[PDB]
């Protein structure tokens, strides 16, 4: 038979429209009082049961992310903060699976960011798939104690507490096979330094394109495009929605956005199921 | 034999500071309903006489640009208008100081935007310097007849109603030397898809390096560097900002942002004097 792909409900970040959507509210001299408002975005995981290997794609936010003593700094938490239940954290959501991070062949992550990477401390065996650049890049926030970004220096000092099976896309790397059916493809500089993507083919669908944050909302995809805030790249990123859209629609992909509660909703949770 | 310049006084912009400083103001849980505010910022061009030519750098708005037959889509005059007095056009300072658009023997765009190439059709013999990847841009918004950008579909129409001495500066372009002590400087892509600087030195100081929207203003440039809103390219903007730095601190220049008020209002301008 073929792949099996669970949706892990990893929680919500309450967060300004803005940062989503770039100017989805601005003031005018028409208008001048108005305001943006909170939204919230669901964070996930995508746990492929493969052939031959048990693939995850990203890991949410690490499951002390919040507090005083939490991994992301006294600012994040209040400007963004993680709004999950007490469940919604990877480990949890494979324990109740049945597994352990050690059970997972290959981590692919999306990106070293917050609330994708939170998690990659559990991996003391499988092998962890980053962008070169994303892991340069988050090494160097981390190595110069800078709070400033998404990156969390110290989940980022976790990760480097002990050694761990790092495999790093070159940059001019475009795609690999992961399993049958299970395409790991670059897409490169754009939301972040380096974005990785995953494609993956079902039998009783033709499957799903996870992308991460290279697309946050249905709203950002369009058509029309419309560019989320806060892009390191944006010329990259505007470059990759484009690919996002042609290799998705040539093969009957339905692409799997980053924080789309609408589309989130609609999914179906890893505790009460799998898509076949 | 010492170069001149003048300042002009081009008038002002009503909008969200938000477009300028990207992400000054943003909701979050504790502050739910901010709103961002209104910011005044002056638009304004450049005119250098040398001996053996005169340069203008900019040209500020169409002087038409607001009102119901305005050249500017009602959406832009809703939201970020023209607030500038009724003097404060090209065409006007030029009167003012004894000059028609022929006299100007090179006019230097710094990017083909709203309040940058608004004259344009002013200068029906003047040489006319644009980064030729913004001049494809602009006529292709023109040629769709897409009003969505900074780019003015009703000026564009109007440059090209009659043939003009355009000069496009090639990507690989790096420098050109206008005259003594006046070097065109291709930034390239950044804010828009090609943007021109021009260093102007002078005797009784160094001189000035004008960077138009390379670099809004002295909070963008920093320390720390911060990005504007609604940038084309990102990354090509941040290294632009860089090489002004290392550019105009390397020759003791002064850089004169697209539109900083406080920087505006320290500057003598035309009606009073100017920079020899
Ligand atoms: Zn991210
Ligand atoms: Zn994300
Ligand atoms: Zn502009
Ligand atoms: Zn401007």
């Amino acid at each position: 038979m073929g792949n099996k792909l669970f949706v892990l409900d990893l929680g919500e970040i309450r967060v300004d429209e803005n940062f989503i959507i770039a100017n989805s509210t601005f003031v005018t001299p028409q208008k001048p009082t108005v305001s943006s408002r909170l939204i919230d975005i669901p964070v996930s995981a995508y746990l492929i049961q493969c052939t031959d290997a048990t693939v995850l794609y990203d890991t949410g936010c690490h499951p002390e992310c919040m507090g005083t003593n939490g991994r992301w700094p006294a600012q994040s938490q209040l400007n963004a903060p993680y709004i999950g239940a007490s469940e919604c954290n990877l480990p949890e959501r494979l324990r109740q699976l049945g597994l352990s991070p050690d059970d997972i062949s290959t981590v692919v992550l999306s990106h070293l960011h917050n609330d994708h990477a939170g998690c990659v401390e559990y991996f003391g065996k499988s092998r962890l798939i980053a962008h070169e650049d994303e892991f340069a890049t988050a090494v160097r926030y981390f190595a110069t104690g800078d709070h400033s970004s998404p990156y969390i220096v110290k989940d980022i000092e976790a990760w480097l507490a002990t050694p761990r099976n790092w495999d790093l896309v070159g940059r001019d790397e475009r795609e690999r096979e992961l399993a049958p059916g299970v395409n790991l493809l670059n897409f490169g500089t754009g939301h972040a330094s380096g974005m990785l993507g995953l494609a993956v083919r079902l039998e009783k669908q033709p499957g799903f394109l996870l992308v991460s944050d290279a697309c946050y909302t249905a709203t950002n995809y369009g058509p029309p495009a419309r560019r989320a805030g806060v892009l390191h790249d944006t010329i990259g990123y505007d470059r990759t929605v484009s690919h996002i859209r042609q290799y998705a629609e040539s093969r009957s992909l339905t692409v799997l956005f980053g924080h789309d509660r609408e589309q989130f909703a609609s999914l179906i949770k890893s505790t009460d199921g799998f898509y076949e």
